[PDB]
RNA sequence: GAUUAAGUUAUUAAGGGCGCACGGUGGAUGCCUUGGCACUAGAAGCCGAUGAAGGACGUUACUAACGACGAUAUGCUUUGGG
């Protein structure tokens, strides 16, 4: 799953937070406009792995 | 079936009336319940400057409205049932 394969490192949270938010979900919503019904189930999963990366940083407060 | 007169009583149905048969529109009655109303027993009787009651605008792969949700948005973490 993803829920506790995270808790890996403090600094590598935001350096992966900016890696999936900025550089994956932005590519997967431009390609939805120009024509793609190939993987329209990746947009739910790379959005529900941002919520797991912005929940763990509250436990480190 | 006339040859002449005299005398009678009919048939018609453009359409209407009564009876019967067969059709349409119309949604009464019959049979049901998702919703109500009237009340007994146990809880319960407050939320709001740490920003309330109520809301507008948003959220799905494609979203017009209600539902539940808030840029972590048709859901996220954890402890238990299943």
């Amino acid at each position: 799953m993803k829920a506790k394969e995270i808790r890996d490192l403090t600094t590598s949270e935001i350096e992966e937070q900016i890696k999936s938010s900025k550089e994956e979900l932005f590519n997967l919503r431009f390609q939805l406009a120009t024509g793609q019904l190939e993987e329209t189930a990746r947009i739910r999963t790379v959005r529900k792995t941002i919520a797991r990366l912005k929940t763990v940083a509250r436990e480190r407060e």
